[PDB]
């Protein structure tokens, strides 16, 4: 069937959409080529709609059915609980999309009468009705990028599809405990979300080293969400039901599957009927878990069909990397073509064909790659990096304009060991926070798709836990990484690293003078900026911080707050 059917009605904005990076003195200090920086808007929705709309042809085979049996067996070891209304309410982020039925996220979080009343009725309806499709809103995501003229100009807006706030809370009640436990249980070491950046790096390096002659590749499925069929989504339901569940949970899960997850009508912001969906909804609780599971099942089956030897997989939503034992250059190339053929048959063809890589650093996944630097003693230290263009573009935007839930803070935490994150982003954002007298204010940040409340002053302990003490002492970065950063700075009109160093010395001084946690920020985060280096010992606060929930599971588009 067709992934979508359209009425011809437009995807419409809620509010004013800014296309270009606003001019602001503080943002300009980071990035001056503002004309290169743009935000996606509803104006490009039609372009996206065209790309994501196609007929799915799915043919399953014995390898697929074999893996699915394995998955169901693994799922059967899981015991999952219903969450209460109150519990589910508290997992709702403050800026979550308000209900059409007279309440919003603040009302949900405060357990307000009108909110809870509607939620209770939605739950009841789920238990009583297992067939009537549930309405969804379609919106155009507003995301910031840098223009790449050679690569076809401007990216079209991604489409987000989500049900009403009331339904979203009910999803949590039925499935939050399932999506939290199931992927790890089924996928084990292949489950990407379980790892901190430091752990992820270690996993990849050990996997690579475990092979006599390693070969690796990333597999990029074209429009993954659209490739997910009705049968795929119903299979996900079957897997969920393999758990030991509450009787009411079982009913609600089936209802949510048939009325929401498998498909439904699409309504724009003006209440107009846009069309009908027969594929994955981006904005539901099970999007992350579902995508990861389905990708895993298909990939694991495809590895067998392709005759890949001693496979180690890593899966994060629709992002997939396979590391295996090489059979020779031409043998590997053919096996990879076979892998693609199998994945295609499973309804997941690639955007660009995958290529075998024989160097770990050459593999790009989740926009990221492994690189090497050196610690204080001169020991080789591996870390995850990425092209800084998009992070810098977004950093500039989020400086110029207040965004309720930022991306810059998460970005800094996750890419803390990187040259660009340390010298540019840390320096810039601490300078901005100081200038605006916001150093002590907690911020709402997006991490692995989930909303977190983070205090900037807690950066050092957080970084220590996620990356190790070495993150504060890395030097002698690779020529390739240095060159990539350099190219980005020239492109975006960002001051050179030596200028940032100077600024960092000032910021460091200001932070040290304030004392306490601020002083620790100055000491640890900016030790690179001084010749006379301070002795970086383990941070006492780091041990105390409760960070376990961080890398328990993936909640992207899942409307989750921690
Ligand atoms: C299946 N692939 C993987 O699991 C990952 C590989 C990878 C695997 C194999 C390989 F060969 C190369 C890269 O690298 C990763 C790096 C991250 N990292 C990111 C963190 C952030 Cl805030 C962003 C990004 C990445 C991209 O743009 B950002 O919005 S990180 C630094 O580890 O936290 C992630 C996180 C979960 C998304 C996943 C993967």
């Amino acid at each position: 069937s067709m992934s979508y059917s359209w009425t011809g009605a437009l995807v419409t904005p809620c509010a004013a959409e800014e296309q270009k990076l606003p001019i602001n003195a503080l943002s300009n200090s980071l990035l001056r080529h503002h004309n290169l920086v743009y935000s996606t808007t509803s104006r490009s929705a039609c372009q996206r709609q065209k790309k994501v709309t196609f007929d799915r042809l799915q043919v399953l085979d014995s390898h697929y059915q074999d893996v699915l049996k394995e998955v169901k067996a693994a799922a059967s070891k899981v015991k999952a609980n219903l969450l209460s209304v109150e519990e589910a309410c508290s997992l709702t982020p403050p800026h979550s999309a308000k209900s059409k039925y007279g309440y919003g996220a603040k009302d949900v979080r405060s357990h307000a009468s009108r909110a809870v009343a509607h939620i209770n009725s939605v739950w009841k309806d789920l238990l009583e009705d297992s067939v009537t499709p549930i309405d969804t809103t379609i919106m155009a995501k507003n995301e910031v990028f840098c223009v790449q003229p050679e690569k076809g100009g401007r990216k079209p807006a991604r489409l987000i599809v989500f049900p009403d706030l009331g339904v979203r809370v009910c999803e949590k009640m039925a499935l939050y405990d399932v999506v939290s436990k199931l992927p790890l249980a089924v996928m084990g070491s292949s489950y990407g979300f379980q790892y901190s950046p430091g752990q992820r790096v270690e996993f990849l390096v050990q996997a690579w080293k475990s092979k006599k002659t390693p070969m690796g590749f990333s597999y990029d499925t074209r429009c993954f969400d659209s490739t997910v069929t009705e049968s795929d989504i119903r299979t996900e339901e079957a897997i969920y039901q393999c758990c030991d569940l509450d009787p009411q949970a079982r009913v609600a899960i089936k209802s949510l599957t048939e009325r929401l997850y498998v498909g439904g009508p699409l309504t724009n912001s003006r209440g107009e009927n846009c069309g009908y969906r027969r594929c994955r909804a981006s904005g539901v609780l099970t999007t992350s878990c579902g995508n990861t599971l389905t990708c895993y099942i298909k990939a694991r089956a495809a590895c067998r069909a392709a005759g890949l030897q001693d496979c180690t997989m890593l899966v994060y939503g629709d992002d997939l990397v396979v590391i295996c034992e090489s059979a020779g250059v031409q043998e590997d190339a053919a096996s990879l073509r076979a892998f693609t053929e199998a994945m295609t048959r499973y309804s997941a063809p690639p955007g660009d064909p995958p290529q075998p890589e024989y160097d770990l650093e050459l593999i790009t996944s989740c926009s990221s790659n492994v690189s090497v630097a050196h610690d204080g003693a001169g020991k080789r230290v591996y870390y995850l990096t990425r092209d800084p263009t998009t992070p810098l573009a977004r950093a500039a935007w989020e400086t110029a304009r207040h965004t309720p839930v930022n991306s810059w803070l998460g970005n800094i935490i996750m890419f803390a060991p990187t040259l660009w994150a340390r010298m540019i982003l840390m320096t810039h954002f601490f300078s901005v926070l100081i200038a605006r007298d916001q150093l002590e204010q907690a911020l709402d940040c997006e991490i692995y798709g989930a909303c977190y409340s983070i205090e900037p002053l807690d950066l050092p302990p957080i970084i220590q836990r996620l990356h190790g003490l070495s993150a504060f002492s890395l030097h002698s970065y690779s020529p390739g990484e240095i060159n990539r950063v350099a190219a980005c700075l020239r492109k975006l009109g960002v001051p050179p690293l030596r200028a940032w160093r100077h600024r960092a010395r000032s910021v460091r001084a200001r932070l040290l003078s304030r004392g306490g946690r601020a002083a620790i920020c100055g000491k640890y985060l900016f030790n690179w900026a001084v010749r006379t280096k301070l002795k970086l010992t383990p941070i006492a606060a780091a041990g105390q911080l409760a960070l376990s929930g961080w890398f328990t599971a993936g909640y992207s588009g899942g409307d989750i707050y921690h």
